[PDB]
């Protein structure tokens, strides 16, 4: 076959290239042959393209099981079989223990071999399912984009859609999560995403009338569904936004396939679709792994009997086709803190595309303005259009000031007629304007020929016009070298004529005395 | 002591209330008397306040492990002697399997058992610590903020500050995520959260000049404490507002008391710190899990020797006091689809607060204005303003429309003479105007007297003056009831004067034939 793309709705399904995977309850997937698998299930994903030996090197590959008792050429046969009726089969890139951790310049190396597998078995285009570990190791995040760039671009040249899809788990999702870059750079270069809303347990969210919604809740499966591809396909709710003609709901078949996510009563997902219907945005179809779970078996050795095509395939295939969402998108909009007085720039970090991911930056237009010389917030809104559709996006622009430091403003003792310098050690600071020193200004005076405590006041005059101002003080200690008498201790015992130092004076004891203060003796007293 | 709160900066350390706790990396954490605690931990958070037997029913207390050598007299005489030194002691509620699952009407129960737990040891607040299960359990998420309402405006009432912290897992503090009620309805209520950014793996987020950063990135540990803070501190990238000052940032004090988070170089800390006060947003602490790991021994038997408060206390405590953000909140604000036509109301939702948590909805204002019967986006921009700061936060409504539907007008054969009704059975409908039947046309007729296809076109005509329209084509086919001659096969044997149906007309046969196509044999062959 050629290159065979989707244009209406899909309902994909994951082929294991293994044999006998064991379910989450017990339950058994057998592999099974291509041409078995439901006509029903239009794209059929090739699971999985890794790394089979760190020793062949780092790009990834395909290796086909022979345990599945298919040929290569039988396989070849087999896909041309699926593309023959019109159905897609996709190279599925990741899954559990991948080993895929790809390193700046692979992108070229990764291209060719994606072109090469496909030109080899026929393949329709590559579904990105990244595990967790590999979602962000090493440069993925910018390899595998790359890479996807020159093969969409190469196969455009003769005319044919090499089909892009991604199953990123839905918590990744959101606003600055992990799946960012992928979404980004390779937007307008794919054709659907299909998040896994499955194994994610109590992962959700909240939603105001309803409180908590749990993915792996029964009660509230319609609103599970409604509410978080409500949330995506308006970017809503901290979730990054995939037009709805763009997304494909990915499920378990059954309670073999995965740990939880699974939809115990079909119902609640035509709902939660009708409703998205109802709203005008009709999504673009389900996911499910897979197809093997479906002709699978449970713990009791009972078929599934392709329950899960049965409960959606009519469903999903009776709809009317997918309207394109032509909204452009801004990029690189973040609330953002400028210092008083900085330069700043309202495009430098923004950037722009259409539908179809042209870049129309240039195209960007800016309401609104801020004032760096005046602390305060300002509000600022971009726009750009393309193609009669406007999105705008609003930023927040936030002027602030940070207050200077004094040092060596500390108290300190000096002796009788040293030199003292009020600025020695003292300096002024500010993170714009730098050096305050200058600005520094001192009230009061130290005499260091006269014995006590001084108090000095430093002012800092900062700002525009030096017109702001902040105030330490500091105490400076002029003593005396000169040795003297020791201090009375009430501990002591002392005699006739011994002499000490006790609140300012002198003292001399009239006779033996133990714990007497001097000056609380009196006039005819012990101390004189 | 008193009800004991803290003014200025916090070093949060838990306090085990068990011995000989084992470490992520086999080493063990002892118990420890109170009184043993490190004095720059300036608040100790009693773990834990959970449910001990479900039958003694749904509220959780709090009992004392005797093993660890404290009767009841001597542990509130060692909370009394943190009291004098200014320190604070607080409940700590939670923990890994709390058990705690409350339903609505336990919010008066909990609220005594506070109380009665305060008074008798001498807390003086209470720490959320909900492990992942109990977040979202039953209606902790309306129980426990209801609760803590009434706890602090009791203890308001005789003029002290009940203190509230919490320190939710960092992953749920995300703008729609499962703590976003704790930190909602107890707004103003709250003197810090000290989130923690441990035990969450690979978690973390997206920064444009540097990628991915992920809490267990010893590489990029500088970056994730500065950008994850900065990301809280002013509620971008995805993430709730935590205002500076009632920021704490929660680490495990060694390799022994979380599976990943640790700080291996100190250093990233002072550093990511220092970048925020540089930008006028100090946090105001950090907490650890936990004071015993920090007394506690490594695996070989080696002491941890109180490394964590050795690397943090003088840092945190020699900064200056925080400075209160009293920017108020606005609440319900979520782009919106409304339906053209319908009534909307820009205010119903929304609502606001204070820095204190007062309700100020009645002061929100509102620019810019939507047009419910033009098809299209419109921008809000809301805004309040309460001790002279001011939030402002938009809004986008997009005013979009839905197609009718046609029901009935399918192909359709009838009998000759039959009567036929083209709006038998045909219909129309919209969501918002209902019934459409009546506005349906039929373009072209059926006359049933006469064997034939038929095509109507049926046409719909909505909306307002009726001007916008929709097509649909049927097939009406007439066919004869009158019985004739079987349609000639290529398969079969005829004879002279056989008859057959074939290409409209009736032949008759000449004489034997097989596999000749009636119509093709020519002026003088078998069929005439
Ligand atoms: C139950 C089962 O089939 N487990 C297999 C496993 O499946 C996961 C798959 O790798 C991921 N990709 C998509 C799409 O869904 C994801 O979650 C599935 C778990 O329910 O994949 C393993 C190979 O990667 C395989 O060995 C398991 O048998
Ligand atoms: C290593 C260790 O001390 N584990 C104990 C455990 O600690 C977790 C704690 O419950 C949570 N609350 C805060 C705050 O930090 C959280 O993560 C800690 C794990 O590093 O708590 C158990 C009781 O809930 C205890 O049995 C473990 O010994
Ligand atoms: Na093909
Ligand atoms: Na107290």
């Amino acid at each position: 076959g050629t290159i065979t793309s989707q244009d209406d709705n899909v309902v994909v399904g994951y082929w294991h290239n293994w044999c006998d995977g064991r379910g989450y309850q017990g339950g058994n997937a057998p592999c099974v042959e291509l041409k078995t698998v439901n006509p029903q299930y239009n794209v059929v994903n090739i699971s999985f393209m890794k790394v089979y030996d760190i020793a062949e090197g780092r790009i990834p590959t395909f290796k086909l099981d022979p345990t599945i008792a298919l040929s290569e050429a039988e396989f070849i046969a087999q896909i041309d079989t699926l593309n023959s009726q019109g159905r897609s089969v996709l190279i599925a890139l990741g899954g559990a223990d991948a080993h895929i951790e790809l390193t700046r310049g692979d992108e070229d190396a990764l291209a060719a071999e994606i072109i090469r597998l496909t030109d080899l078995y026929g393949f329709d285009g590559l579904d990105i399912d990244l595990e967790q570990a590999a979602i962000t190791a090493k440069d993925n995040q910018f390899v595998i984009p790359a890479a996807l760039k020159m093969v969409k671009e190469h196969y455009r040249k003769t005319g044919d859609n090499f089909m892009i899809t991604m199953a990123p788990e839905f918590p990744y999702l959101t606003a600055n999560g992990a799946y960012t870059p992928y979404l980004t750079e390779l937007d307008g270069y794919y054709d659907f995403i299909n998040p896994q809303f499955y194994n994610q347990g109590g992962d959700g969210l909240w939603i105001e009338g309803v409180g908590w919604i749990a993915q792996n809740n029964d009660a509230l499966k319609e609103e599970f569904i409604y509410y978080i591809a409500d949330s995506l396909i308006n970017g809503t709710r901290n979730y990054h936004k995939i037009p709805h003609d763009k997304l494909v709901f990915g499920l378990p078949s059954n309670i073999d396939a995965a740990a939880t996510g699974y939809i115990q009563d079909p119902q609640d997902l035509y709902k939660a679709f009708d409703r998205l219907k109802a709203q005008g945005q009709p999504l673009r179809g389900v996911m499910t792994w897979s197809v093997n779970w479906d002709m699978g078996t449970d713990a009791a050795n009972n078929s599934y009997n392709q329950q899960f095509i049965k409960d959606y395939g009519n469903f999903i295939h009776n709809q009317l086709p997918p309207v394109t969402d032509m909204t452009p998108t801004l990029s690189g909009i973040v609330d953002t803190r400028v210092e008083l007085d900085s330069h700043f720039d309202p495009l430098i970090g923004i950037t722009a595309k259409d539908y179809q991911g042209n870049d129309i930056t240039a195209d960007v237009t800016v309401s609104g303005s801020v004032n760096t010389n005046q602390v305060g917030d300002y509000l600022l809104t971009y726009s750009v259009s393309s193609d009669d559709e406007t999105t705008n996006q609003p930023r927040k622009i936030t002027v602030y000031e940070i207050l200077p430091a004094f040092t060596g403003i500390t108290d300190t003792t000096v002796v009788i007629d040293s030199e003292f310098d009020p600025m020695q050690g003292v300096s002024a600071s500010h993170p714009t304007q730098g050096d305050l020193t200058a600005n520094i200004t001192v009230t009061g005076e130290v005499d260091t020929n006269v014995v006590g405590v001084y108090e000095l006041t430093y002012q800092l005059f900062y700002g525009q016009d030096n017109q702001q101002n902040m105030t330490d003080k500091r105490i400076v200690t002029v003593v005396t070298d000169a040795v003297s008498d020791d201090d009375w201790q009430v501990g002591s015992t002392y005699v006739k004529d011994d002499k000490v130092t006790h609140n300012g004076a002198t003292w001399t004891a009239q006779w033996w005395t133990k714990g007497e203060e001097p000056g609380t003796t009196g006039e005819w007293g012990v101390w004189r």
